[PDB]
């Protein structure tokens, strides 16, 4: 596990994600808003601020692809799950890659690029693996995506009680 205390590998509570690329699908306007709202809440829990790209390099950046590249989990292709990501420090520090074999789509899911983004997002910093109802680890996409107050984990909520350093 990751997380704690005065946070992971970041001197800041103002942090960044990238969507390196984006697949155009959901569109890649809309895969941008699957991420994006995603990092949103996640920065109301934690004491950080998230956003776009400020510059440099960032927190989580994520790149689409696996149509079958490999990595972790399993270009399933449209529909399933789909981000094969791998943890903040390990990686492109916080490397996410999203099955850009799908078709985005949030019918129901499907596949949104939205929980690659949370699983991903949540798994780099360290609201890594749990089992609840809600969490960003409620572990298949069919999830509680409703961004204005998504209330991530709970227990990985406990490791954004870190990030929340300050
Ligand atoms: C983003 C979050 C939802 C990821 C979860 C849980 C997790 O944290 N894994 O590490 C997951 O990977 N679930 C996969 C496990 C594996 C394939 C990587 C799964 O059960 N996927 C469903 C996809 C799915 C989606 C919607 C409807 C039906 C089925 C499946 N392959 O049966
Ligand atoms: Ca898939
Ligand atoms: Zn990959
Ligand atoms: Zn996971």
């Amino acid at each position: 596990f990751r997380t704690f205390p005065g946070i992971p590998k970041w001197r800041k509570t103002h942090l960044t994600y990238r969507i390196v690329n984006y697949t155009p699908d959901l569109p890649k306007d809309a895969v941008d808003s699957a991420v994006e709202k995603a990092l949103k809440v996640w920065e109301e829990v934690t004491p950080l601020t998230f956003s776009r790209l400020y510059e440099g390099e960032a927190d989580i950046m994520i790149s689409f692809a696996v149509r079958e590249h490999g990595d972790f989990y399993p270009f399933d292709g449209p529909g399933n799950v789909l981000a094969h990501a791998y943890a903040p420090g390990p990686g492109i520090n916080g490397d996410a890659h999203f099955d850009d074999d799908e078709q985005w789509t949030k019918d129901t899911t499907g596949t949104n690029l939205f929980l690659v983004a949370a699983h991903e997002i949540g798994h780099s910093l360290g609201l890594f693996h749990s089992a609840n109802t809600e969490a960003l680890m409620y572990p298949l996409y069919h999830s509680l995506t409703d961004l204005t107050r998504f209330r991530l984990s709970q227990d990985d909520i406990n490791g954004i009680q870190s990030l929340y350093g300050p």
